């Protein structure tokens, strides 16, 4: 099994490139990141920071999670990001993504001792 955290990394984390290359980024990125391989992760987020600056939003604006949590957190500021997201001609074992690059704030779940990333909740 995966540590909630390394699975944030796993699934949110890219600070190799400031920002998605190509069109095809999702469907590269979604596969290499292993969330194709049971079925197509509908929707995901890719953050291109540093990640102790993500990490760092562990200690930024608490604020409630979609489904009522209290242990979430939204970034003071934007950052560069990619939202990947299942399309129409998408279907299990093809998978197909638009990548949609955009900078916002990220907001995330945390969880621990040290306290990191372990939801990706949504970016605003």
């Amino acid at each position: 099994k995966e540590t909630a955290a390394a699975k944030f990394e796993r699934q949110h984390m890219d600070s190799s490139t400031s920002a998605a290359s190509s069109s095809n980024y999702c469907n590269q990125m979604m596969k290499s990141r292993n969330l194709t391989k049971d079925r197509c992760k509908p929707v995901n987020t890719f953050v291109h920071e540093s990640l102790a600056d993500v990490q760092a939003v562990c200690s930024q604006k608490n604020v409630a999670c979609k489904n009522g949590q209290t242990n979430c957190y939204q970034s003071y500021s934007t950052m560069s990001i990619t939202d990947c997201r299942e399309t129409g001609s998408s279907k299990y074992p093809n998978c197909a993504y638009k990548t949609t690059q955009a900078n916002k704030h990220i907001i995330v779940a945390c969880e621990g001792n040290p306290y990191v990333p372990v939801h990706f909740d949504a970016s605003v």
